[PDB]
C-alpha cells in the first residue's frame, strides 16, 4: 500500500554495486591487487565455495550494457565504488597513476550521465591496495591517513566535476570487525588460528579509518565542494537492536549494542569522542583522539548513509575480543518466536520496522541533518537446478522492498530527514566470504556466462520509481 507520491519531491531512488564485487578484470587494464584479491587467492578455503572476484560479474567489460539495464529500470542514481587499486596500482602516488583505470571510470561516469543517471561514488569499499596492506599494515598504521588523502584528492580532481555524491567509507564497521576480529574478510586477522589480536586491532583500524575519513572530508570541503557543488559523507551499517524483555538490563544492552556498532562511528562524528559505554569497558585498549582531532571530527560529514538488513533482540551477557566487549547476547527469538521471517542464511530476518526504529534512533541520538538509506535488500539462495523462468519470479523480494520503503516513509513522516533509498544490489554479484552461493539483486546475473535478465522486483521498481 506504498507509492512514489508518498515521498518528497526531493527523494532519490537507485541501487548499487561495488568495485570488487562487480568489475572483475582483476588483472586487466593494469589494475593492482587488493587485499581481497589476495585473501581469495591465497586463502580460497575461507570462501564458502572457493570463488573470487577475478571475473565477478564482469562489469568492466559490460558497462555500456549495465547502464542500459539501469535505465530500463528507471534508476535515478546508481552507487558504485572506485577500486583504489585500479587507479593507483601501488596505492601511493609514487607507484604511478594507471591511465587505463582512469579512462574506465571516466567512460563509465560519462556513460551514466549520458543516460540520465546520477553517478555516486564510494572511495573505499574494502578493496585496499595490497601494496599498502603490505608496506605498513594497511589500516593498522597511521600512514594510511595521508595516502588515503592523496587518493581522495586525486579522485576529486580527476572525476568530481561530474560527481555530486562522494562517500568515503562503506561499512567501516564490517571492514574492521570481519577483517580484524573474526578473520573472516580481508586481511583475515584475529579469529582462531589467525594472525592479529582480536582485542586490539579492530579499535586501531576504526581509529585510523575515522582519521582517514576526516582527512578526506576536509580535503573535499576546503578544496572541491565550492567548485564541484557536491556532498561528501560516510556510510554506516547496523542491525536494529530490540530489548528482549522490558526490564532495565535489556534497555542498557540495546544502548550498548548500538554504541558499539553504530556509535563507534557516529559518536566521534558528533561529540568527537567514542561512546561512554565503550570507554567504560574497553578502557586503555581504545585509542584517544588529540585535542585537535576531536574538534575537527565534530559534524564531519555532509550526510550519513545507512545499510540496514535486519533486527535482533538483545540482553545482558554472562578471551578479550571486540566481539564480546559490548556485553550483549543477541538472539532472533523471543519465545522461540522469530523476530521476522528467516531468510536463506539463517541470519537475515525480515524486520521492516527495524529500519524505522534505526532511522529514528540516529536522528534522535546523533542529530544527523541528512540521512540516506544507502543499502536495503534481501538475500536469496542461489538455487542452481531451477530454470531462469522460475528463479526470476522473486515475489518475496518485491514484498521485501515495499514493506521497507513503507518503513522509510514512516520515518520521514515522523520527522526524520531521509533523502534517498538505494536497493542493494542492482545486480546479483560476488558476496564476499559467501562468494556465489547467494543473490541480492533485482537483476539476475548468470555467474558463469555473465548474462543479465531482470527479475520481477526490477520490473516492480521500474513502475514504482515512475509513479508521480
Ligand atoms: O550483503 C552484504 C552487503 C554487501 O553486499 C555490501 O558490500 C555491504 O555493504 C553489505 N553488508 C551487509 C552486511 C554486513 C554485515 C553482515 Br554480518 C551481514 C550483512
Amino acid at each position: 500500500v506504498v507509492h512514489r507520491r508518498d515521498f518528497p519531491q526531493d527523494f532519490i531512488f537507485g541501487a548499487g554495486g561495488s568495485a570488487y564485487q562487480c568489475e572483475g578484470a582483476y588483472n586487466e587494464g593494469n589494475r593492482g591487487p587488493s587485499i581481497w584479491d589476495t585473501f581469495t587467492q591465497r586463502s580460497p578455503a575461507k570462501i564458502s565455495d572457493g570463488s573470487n572476484g577475478n571475473q565477478a560479474i564482469n562489469c568492466y567489460h559490460m558497462y555500456k550494457e549495465d547502464i542500459k539495464i539501469m535505465k530500463q529500470t528507471g534508476l535515478e542514481s546508481y552507487r558504485f565504488s572506485i577500486s583504489w587499486s585500479r587507479v593507483l596500482p601501488g596505492g601511493r602516488l609514487a607507484a604511478g597513476v594507471n591511465k587505463d583505470g582512469v579512462k574506465f571510470y571516466h567512460d563509465f561516469i560519462d556513460e551514466l550521465l549520458a543516460n540520465g543517471i546520477k553517478p555516486s561514488v564510494t572511495l573505499f569499499h574494502w578493496d585496499l591496495p595490497q601494496a599498502l596492506e603490505d608496506e605498513y599494515g594497511g589500516f593498522l598504521s597511521h600512514r594510511i591517513v595521508d595516502d588515503f588523502c592523496e587518493y581522495a584528492e586525486f579522485c576529486f580532481w580527476e572525476f568530481g566535476d561530474k560527481i555530486k555524491y562522494w562517500t568515503t567509507f562503506n561499512e567501516p564497521h564490517t571492514f574492521a570487525v570481519n577483517g580484524y576480529a573474526l578473520g573472516e574478510f580481508a586481511p583475515g586477522r584475529g579469529g582462531k588460528g589467525d594472525e592479529g589480536d582480536p582485542a586490539i586491532e579492530p579499535y586501531v583500524v576504526t581509529h585510523n579509518i575515522l582519521l582517514a575519513h576526516k582527512a578526506a572530508v576536509e580535503e573535499y570541503r576546503n578544496k572541491f565542494q565550492k567548485c564541484q557543488e557536491g556532498e561528501i559523507g560516510i556510510v554506516l551499517n547496523s542491525m536494529w537492536m530490540e530489548p528482549l524483555s522490558d526490564v532495565q538490563a535489556d534497555i542498557d544492552a540495546q544502548k550498548r549494542a548500538l554504541d558499539f556498532m553504530l556509535g563507534w562511528f557516529l559518536e566521534p562524528l558528533t561529540t568527537g569522542d567514542y561512546p561512554k559505554s565503550m570507554r567504560e569497558l574497553v578502557k586503555g585498549r581504545l585509542p584517544k583522539f588529540s585535542a585537535d582531532d576531536s574538534e575537527k571530527l565534530k559534524g564531519c560529514y555532509d550526510f550519513i548513509g545507512m545499510n540496514y538488513y535486519t533486527a535482533t533482540y538483545v540482553t545482558n551477557a554472562v578471551k578479550l575480543s571486540y566481539e564480546t566487549d559490548d556485553q550483549v547476547t543477541k538472539t532472533f527469538e523471543r519465545n522461540q518466536k522469530p523476530i521476522g521471517h528467516a531468510l536463506y542464511g539463517g541470519w537475515q530476518h525480515v524486520v521492516p520496522w527495524g529500519l524505522y526504529k534505526l532511522l529514528v534512533y540516529t536522528k534522535e541520538t546523533y542529530h544527523v541533518p541528512v540521512l540516506y538509506v544507502t543499502e536495503s535488500g534481501m538475500v536469496e539462495e542461489n538455487k542452481t537446478k531451477i530454470l531462469l523462468s522460475e528463479a526470476r519470479r522473486d515475489a518475496e523480494r518485491t514484498d521485501y522492498h515495499q514493506k521497507h520503503l513503507a518503513s522509510v516513509r514512516d520515518a520521514i513522516d515522523d520527522g526524520v530527514n531521509v533523502k534517498g533509498y538505494f536497493v542493494w544490489s542492482f545486480f546479483d554479484n560476488f558476496e564476499w566470504n559467501l562468494g556465489y552461493i547467494c543473490r541480492y539483486g533485482i537483476i539476475h546475473v548468470d555467474y558463469k556466462s555473465f548474462e543479465r535478465y531482470p527479475k520481477e522486483s526490477a520490473i516492480w521498481y521500474k513502475n514504482f520509481i515512475a509513479g508521480k
